[PDB]
């Protein structure tokens, strides 16, 4: 069994008080390694998160945006003044959350949760795409249902686009010919009772291709809503089949900025990249900061 | 294999929703059919909305309402339709509407069995029944069984002076008998799903059984572990329709076309009605809970 | 990868309409093999089982009794005119259910469900014992709580008596110094979501000792309340640890009198014995009849 | 280090003649005043069916708080009737696990009020007295399923300090006024794959030392065994744990700690410094009260 190792005992990205769109939280970041650079697309909030009201209240409204950051080394990032993605009004009035970015044939697809704030089920999987990581277009609701924790596979299977999603509480898979209409829905992995992953699970970042399968980092939620990261392996030719699944988490809230924050007891990844035989896993910490942790590819054994 | 299958009559739906009609804005599907007066009489389920089914409870913000529409055809392919549904859910006992009608003619009366859905929880459904003399003036509504239950049809004649009801306490096809079309007794399971097959999660009757010389033709739907709906066939003993004397292993219809694979509920073919015309079985089927198609098989090809 | 084979396509015991106490059902039978004879202690009902009322109602009252039958060949049994155990009033006023009998040293312990009918939770694990399978005494409430599916291990572990029980929906284990007071409660086995054993599980008969561990036949209930038998293997020295568990059931309702009956879709075993290098598994069918199915001991492989 | 029991027998046990303490006496708060041990103990009229989907009227148990006094800390005098019972519907199933803290010249008793309507229908409640006899001013401390609550015996920077237990951690919070709590944070967490893996909660109120605040706590393992552990809080900032012992200081060992209404439980709501010793009173199997001690000089991390 193997574990992620943190590159820092401090966040690598933290809120910026003088930018309203990110003055309270930066977390749950997609990442893509291209042009020998880490391109990070992070969720950012203008406010703390009041989640225990009967409905989302205007007086506690938070708005998520997607910011951009770039790094040579994966640790030190240059950041920018304005977010690169904001929500459309009114269906995404409370913003755009938890992006997962997948490259498929020289196009970049960002899958995110659009949240309208009209009730606590007013969220859905949305998708935009670009050819340059810069000019995002083609917005669509991927599944018109309350759903999230979505990612595209980086290649087609038998000609079909492959979507991971999360009808509560399982990781689901589905297929598409046109990136519009989805079919062959199937549960692929389920929570495990009396474990750290008992309440619900969901995909982390998009799966990483290996020789032995697709690496599926995921998050598991226990009975007290603690988020941890786990890891499984999907079959290479049929990624709807799980062929291995580690019992122990690979990352858990441990540092004080992972245990305490806007949402306590959370580590959460929307993105991970392979650079020089190392997996770099970017993670939100307590829905407040961003950390990064790694594992050598050789140590990934099932 | 040495099996038989339906042949689609057309590669496009024979009925589609109409966006300008609220009551059939998103879906027309799961249709009852009666051949009378040399006309196909089709009674289709229609929905005003998509089907969000993954919530823990039915949510009013995702409410869908099913109505039952009427369409009529001479060739079984091209249908005339109408502005308004012929049956709606009475509010609030059938607040989310009336679903999947099955129509059976017995002694010059027509009996429409449908699922009434109140939407108060996911078990808030029941078999209801209305009847008519003329396929036009439905009346006599009743709850057939006071229990969560659906996939119900009456047999077209009595057996030893008893009415025969097919129903579906999850996950099996059940039979039951009545003297008065009000009280049912001697409930028995007659057919069950088969593990590790296309019909593993649950089964239910399709349309009402069709009388043959060799028995009762029982088209049914089977649901696999991923909730794909396919159609199968079995044969019931002519004198005792509680006994299955044959059952084909492989389905006779399954999602193939894009408008059967993709739709409001992906991967569904579902029949509520099939009729014998000029020694062919015309099987009308909902497709992805969105459109209606028709498939056929020559009566002589039904061999087990 | 292994399954039971029915010895008969008809019940070996059925209700006796002339006997009020066993007029509607005989099922869920404990089994002891002694004196070259099969001893069956079967649940018997005077009535069908209406269960869908807010509370247990006198007009739907059913009474469970425990009858006895004995067989040399395992198929033809000698039966008796009256039951050998009936419920004490008021705590067992609706009778005594699903006995499991374990021989520990030279005493036989029968654990059964006493059902008082005062509420749907008005049931508990009770125990009586005998040295001769004839004179039962020493009645006690094993756990003073709603609980069932109980059996004693046939020997002590580290000087402790071992109890298997079923706080919903798991198979539990507990230990005792004195067969009165129980401690070290532990979940040992849980349902598995999206399978035939998703809703709940419970022990079948008392576990059978093998060289490679304890054979733990159990029942699993799916989302449609279908009851099937499965099989696991517990560690020989620490039976609280499961070392193997077959994925597929070993017995499922298939025959008309297993699928149809007072409670549809049930096969349920309260006893299994080893006879001539074969396991004999007696089972209730549709809570109405008793069947028997076997497996050659050499075919029990995980 | 570890605690040492003073008796291999309970020092308090249920009295079947008294309905309110018919089945159990356990989880007792204590303070030392007037050179007397004042013990405030939870008491139940019934066994504890916990495995139902919701709490059932047919299996209802009612906790009361009783009073007992001792001079040696071992032999206690007891009384016919409880001192606190549930008055209102939020306390329909009674009042549980009191922790008493003296701040300025007043005594505050924080306890769990349990309404029995569902298994989350429990709240941290508080009453207070001048005299340990007349409790007043009942309030819900936090309007949320929470328990294992205690007040610090002093203010920090003029703020009252509350320890609580949003599952599964020990939390701290601050109040200007004992009404509104803010700056909630997690100060200590379970350790997975150990005796304290499933959840932890404060025991009695922390005891002031010169090296910090002594934080006895209970840990719960994967099989629901309750044991006691000990940690040390920074003296000036009790949100900071500066030491924590790996192994328990008390676990079920005697037969009336292993066996009982809730097996495999030792649990303390109360401990006091008396003659250079910590006296740790504990419930055992949620059925009896025992007491164990440690020489304060022996407390080393
Ligand atoms: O998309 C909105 C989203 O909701 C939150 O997720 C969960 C949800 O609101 C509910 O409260 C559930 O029981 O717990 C929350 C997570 O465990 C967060 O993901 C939040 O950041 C988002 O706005
Ligand atoms: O009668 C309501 C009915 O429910 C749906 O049926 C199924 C049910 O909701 C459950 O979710 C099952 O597992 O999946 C659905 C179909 O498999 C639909 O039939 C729906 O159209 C109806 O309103
Ligand atoms: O001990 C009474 C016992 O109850 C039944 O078990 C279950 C129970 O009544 C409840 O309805 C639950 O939801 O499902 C039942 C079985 O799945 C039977 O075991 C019955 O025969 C017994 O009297
Ligand atoms: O305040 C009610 C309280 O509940 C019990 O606590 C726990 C709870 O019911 C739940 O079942 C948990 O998993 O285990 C119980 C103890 O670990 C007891 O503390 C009980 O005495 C109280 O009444
Ligand atoms: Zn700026
Ligand atoms: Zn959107
Ligand atoms: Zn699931
Ligand atoms: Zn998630
Ligand atoms: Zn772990
Ligand atoms: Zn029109
Ligand atoms: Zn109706
Ligand atoms: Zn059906
Ligand atoms: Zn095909
Ligand atoms: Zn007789
Ligand atoms: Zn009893
Ligand atoms: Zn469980
Ligand atoms: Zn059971
Ligand atoms: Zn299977
Ligand atoms: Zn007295
Ligand atoms: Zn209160
Ligand atoms: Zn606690």
């Amino acid at each position: 069994m193997f574990r992620l190792t943190r590159l820092s005992n401090k966040p690598i990205l933290s809120p910026i008080k003088e930018h309203e769109w990110e003055k309270e939280a930066v977390f749950n970041a997609a990442v893509i390694y291209e042009g020998n650079k880490f391109h990070l697309f992070y969720r950012a909030s203008n406010n703390k998160f009041v989640l225990n009201t009967e409905k989302p209240e205007e007086k506690y409204k938070f708005v998520s945006s997607i910011g951009y950051a770039v790094s040579e080394d994966g640790i030190n990032f240059e950041r920018f003044d304005k977010p690169v993605l904001v929500g459309e009004i009114p269906q995404e009035a409370w913003g755009v959350e938890d992006p997962r970015i997948t490259k498929i044939d020289n196009k970049y697809y960002m899958l995110y949760t659009g949240f309208g704030g009209r009730d606590w089920l007013d969220f859905r999987i949305c998708m935009v795409w670009s050819d340059d990581l810069k000019n995002w277009k083609g917005h669509r609701i991927v599944l018109d249902e309350p759903n999230k924790d979505a990612a595209l596979l980086s290649e087609k299977i038998n000609g079909k686009y492959v979507l991971f999603h999360r009808r509560m509480p399982d990781i689901w898979i589905a297929y598409s010919d046109d990136l519009v209409n989805w079919y062959n829905h199937k549960i692929i992995m389920s929570p495990k009772s009396h474990t750290w992953e008992s309440k619900k699970i969901g995909i982390a970042g998009p799966p990483i291709k290996r020789e032995d399968g697709w690496l599926l980092i995921y998050h598991g939620v226990d009975n007290n809503n603690v988020y941890r990261l786990g890891v499984a392996l999907l079959d290479l030719k049929d990624p709807s089949k799980v062929i291995a699944r580690q019992k122990e988490p690979i990352l858990e809230p441990e540092l004080d900025w992972e245990i305490n924050g806007l949402v306590p007891n959370v580590v959460f990844s929307c993105g991970a990249v392979e650079v020089n035989d190392m997996y770099y896993v970017y993670y939100g910490a307590a829905d407040t900061h961003i950390g990064v942790a790694v594992i050598e590819k050789e140590k990934v054994k099932f």
